């Protein structure tokens, strides 16, 4: 279950996810997963970043879930669960702004 996951923030807006992630103490890759504001059944992976050009900023990645069963950001790379997806992206940056590091503070 995802609702039991400490990184699952459920139904919070994009503005609120940014409010939480834009904390100067959050290092690159701080993250949270929330419901997709407009795609039913889909999720959103909001991640903090930091670079000299943009300074502290947030990126949001849409996570889709098929009825076939897999979860994915890109259809090319699928997982059986949201937890598995999160674990994979905590080890690989791939197309993300940074690998997932730790759960965003409240
Ligand atoms: C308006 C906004 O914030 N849109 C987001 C997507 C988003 C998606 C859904 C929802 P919700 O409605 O449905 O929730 C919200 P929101 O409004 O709630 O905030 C916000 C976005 O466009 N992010 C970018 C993030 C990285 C840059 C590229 N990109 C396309 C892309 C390119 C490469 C990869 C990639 C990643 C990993 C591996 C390989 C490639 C992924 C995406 C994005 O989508």
């Amino acid at each position: 279950s995802i609702q039991a996951e400490e990184w699952y923030f459920g139904k919070i807006t994009r503005r609120e996810s940014e409010r939480l992630l834009l904390n100067a103490e959050n290092p690159r890759g701080t993250f949270l997963v929330r419901e997709s504001e407009t795609t039913k059944g889909a999720y959103c992976l909001s991640v903090s970043d930091f670079d000299n050009a943009k300074g502290l900023n947030v990126k949001h990645y849409k996570i889709r879930k098929l009825d076939s069963g897999g979860f994915y950001i890109t259809s090319r790379t699928q997982f059986n669960s949201l937890q598995q997806l999160v674990a994979y992206y905590s080890k690989h940056a791939d197309g993300l702004c940074h690998r997932l590091t730790t759960v965003c503070p409240t």
